[PDB]
């Protein structure tokens, strides 16, 4: 479940998503939102977006809801930055790997 195409598109989405989310979606009263990786399926139909977010357990959960609420806005801004015709479905995941 990782062709070279999928890895390359994921690096572009990582960069584009971090910009979109931090400069246009995020409440200024919360810290930066770090995207550590974007992992796509080979047909690019799904993207798992791994995240580092700052705060307590409820600030983490408040942040996930804001991003889910903004999914239409985020796919649209992403689609306007990439020749890709149909956007993947975006799934926001906490990055367990990091303590």
């Amino acid at each position: 479940m990782s062709s070279m195409r999928a890895e390359r598109v994921g690096e572009q989405m990582k960069k584009e998503l971090m910009d979109i989310i931090n400069n246009k979606v995020k409440d200024p009263r919360v810290g930066f939102i770090t995207i550590t990786d974007v992992v796509l399926t080979n047909d690019l139909s799904q993207a798992k977006v791994f995240l580092t977010v700052l705060g307590n357990d409820k600030e983490v959960e408040n942040t996930f809801k804001a991003l889910d609420k903004a999914k239409g806005f985020i796919k649209s801004e992403l689609g306007s930055r990439m020749r890709l015709r149909i956007m993947p479905e975006l799934m926001y995941e906490y990055d367990q790997s990091i303590e």
